[PDB]
């Protein structure tokens, strides 16, 4: 009947049309902290005008002090150490670097880089296993080789940058552990709703966490995927909070707004429109999943429940 | 003992510090002909101010009508066809595409590209055998693969460009033949004086050319290497012409001026200074070789003669 259900639209895109072509600079390392850094203990700010929200609305903060999560963009090793130090002041539990990036990435001579393909879909369609194997192989192959690292500029194409002969290669896991943080990888595709396997994996991981665990989520920019998992965590941990309050508060501390809003993209970014719409509906479906399965201890996972309760456009 | 004689300064540079890192766009294909296109039948023009020459001087044109040579920058396949068509109106002999580029280059989906390393020295130090093997391997590896092709902008680094999955790969030899030209490759390093090996190969090639052969020389930009071989050919074929006349006329038809001039360089280009000085001295030494070895029909090759008669800085 249906080729791709709601929540799996990206599966229709062709991986061969977005293969990696350059080592993208993930962070210039000029700031002490990564971009969009925020924690669940932060004060709520005014909502961004583009979401056309009620600036007078004061969402409930119930459970935010105990939530213990944070989010940010990619970072240099030094920046991550700064994050870890800062998060250690808020807790005595393990601090996790939850890496949500499907795209292959790592560090060349301490420089955070990723193998970038159009739309940042260089690993689209790969299983987590295949994406991580590609990553390990590409990182290693760069050792003692000349590479071109560049930030993206006009038209999302390389602009300036630098050329160097790599003397050191590290995975983010190594960088996290060196910063004193535990590491957990979830290979989520950039710009789209996390897959049923991404979410099943996160929920399984969530279940094993000690009470005082602190989760620092991050993606490339620290907006789309980062806010999605932050929201999922808030819903799971504070199931009595209304959907409206979760969405407003995760937005007002510095994340994306995952509720309905007037979507307007630049003509060259019109491809994003349906993925934004898809995220709005899936966000609602996840909330329903939590509400309907919390009472029995989640004896049925998200992927299974979603197939029997498909989302609709 | 002397480590590197005059004429071989580049041998002191380390190849590993200039490895290739991007497919550089050799020509955008917007014009009908490659840049700096010129032939020995062209009228002489005013000299460029930067060379501080005598604009009143009238160079002898002795032997130019019979010289039968031309030069230009790199080109797209369509531009080469236009060149070949244009040269065919000037001769009924074989027309050669004399490719002077040591850097690995070719055509991806008809687009002329080269594997660019800093200073365009990605094949520095390699024998012609090794340079051509690198080229063959890289061009073939590009087939059915995704590549990033870009022109150089600020800092001599990629700027903009395009990404594509290659469906066709061709060597310049194939493109030359398709244009009705014979092909002859001389792997000369960009920016420096051609090596004794490059010149020995050229001289051997020159010696068995048909009387009516037309040589179309080209490099990347069509100035340094291209003019050097046009000057060498002019000297060889018209030995009675004075050095001054040869240098002025090859410059006034649109080439570089290979005589003494006030060398100027931006701070970032200060490395080029000694290479320009070296070319000036080597031009004089080659002229001396032609004058002293033409009587016996060049029984002594340039490389051998140069070691017994080293140039002076």
């Amino acid at each position: 009947t249906v080729t791709e259900p709601v929540g799996s639209y990206a599966r229709a895109e062709r991986p061969q049309d977005f293969e990696g072509f350059v080592w993208r600079l993930d962070n210039d390392g000029k700031e002490a902290l990564p971009r969009n850094f925020r924690t669940s203990a932060d004060a709520l700010r005014a909502p961004e005008k583009k979401f056309h929200l009620d600036a007078a609305y004061v969402p409930s903060r119930e459970g935010m002090d105990a939530l213990h999560i944070s989010g940010s963009s990619a970072f240099t090793p030094a920046q991550l150490k700064n994050v870890a130090a800062k998060l250690r002041e808020k807790t005595a539990g393990p601090i996790y670097d939850v890496d949500l990036r499907q795209e292959s990435h790592g560090y060349l001579d301490g420089i955070p880089v990723s193998w970038y393909g159009e739309r940042d879909w260089a690993n689209l369609g790969k299983s987590q296993h295949e994406a991580l194997a590609d990553e390990r192989h590409r990182l290693h192959a760069a050792l003692h080789k000349t590479v071109y690292i560049a930030p993206l500029g006009k038209h999302k194409l390389p602009e300036g940058g630098e050329v160097r002969r790599v003397q050191k290669v590290q995975t983010e896991q190594e960088v996290a552990e060196a910063a004193g943080m535990r590491y957990f990888r979830i290979a989520a595709t950039d710009h789209v709703w996390p897959t049923p396997e991404n979410i099943d994996r996160f929920l399984a991981f969530y279940r094993t966490l000690p009470q005082d665990a602190w989760l620092h989520f991050h993606c490339e920019a620290g907006v789309g995927r980062t806010t999605a998992f932050m929201v999922m965590t808030d819903m799971l941990k504070n199931p009595s909070v209304s959907l409206k309050d979760i969405l407003y508060r995760q937005h007002e501390i510095g994340g994306f707004y995952y509720g309905e809003f007037p979507i307007k993209t630049k003509d060259k970014d019109s491809w994003k429109t349906k993925y934004y719409r898809e995220k709005i509906v899936m966000i609602e479906q996840f909330y329903r999943y939590v509400q309907e399965n919390r009472a029995d201890g989640y004896q049925t996972p998200w992927s299974v429940w979603l197939k029997s309760h498909p989302a609709k456009a």
